[PDB]
């Protein structure tokens, strides 16, 4: 076939009931995730091809960057609660991997302040039980799917994208293939 299990995607041996339709995992410490966000715009190009009615979820993971990794997972929770994902994603990536100016929770906080979230609003979110459950959600979802690597994308809790099996001579062609694969899995 044109799309084959084990080539553009793999199938989970242990399917995950009730899982989000399109579920992406990343880490701000993850170099391909940096590429995926800033150079390739994967999430965005996937949205653009997804059918009507499909929601898109993105979660941060703990298993990279130790203590700071965990802080970043809580900050991503804050970003989700406040709806400011689109304002912090780029400065966080660059703060961790480009300029290396993020070394502590306070430096993470500064990115939000500079993006214009109020301190009081950030610290209140940071400490909120709504954010605690949001952190739990991120961890549970990664837990439900064996997760030891990022970037990662899962569709309908049963299929996992396999970008290793796509041509990367051309970045644009890679993205479209990736997105079309997600659309194909979505319709399955």
């Amino acid at each position: 076939a044109q799309y084959e299990d084990g080539k553009q995607y793999t199938t989970l041996e242990k399917p995950v009931a009730g899982a989000p339709q399109v579920l992406e995992f990343f880490s701000f410490f993850c170099p391909h995730c940096y590429q995926f966000e800033e150079v390739l715009h994967i999430s965005d190009n996937v949205k653009k091809k997804l059918p009507e009615g499909v929601k898109m979820t993105k979660y941060h993971v703990n298993f990279m960057g130790g203590d700071l990794g965990k802080d970043l997972t809580q900050a991503w929770a804050v970003a989700m609660a406040l709806g400011v994902e689109d304002k912090v994603t780029v400065p966080l990536f660059e703060g961790v991997q480009k300029t290396q100016t993020i070394r502590s929770a306070s430096d993470i906080r500064d990115v939000f302040i500079n993006a214009g979230i109020k301190g009081e609003e950030y610290d209140a979110a940071w400490n909120s039980f709504v954010v605690k459950s949001l952190v739990a959600q991120q961890e549970k979802a990664a837990a439900d799917v064996q997760l030891r690597g990022v970037p990662a994308m899962f569709v309908n809790g049963k299929y996992q994208l396999n970008p290793q099996g796509m041509d990367t001579s051309n970045m644009d062609v890679f993205v479209q293939q990736y997105a079309d694969t997600v659309k194909y899995l979505s319709e399955k």
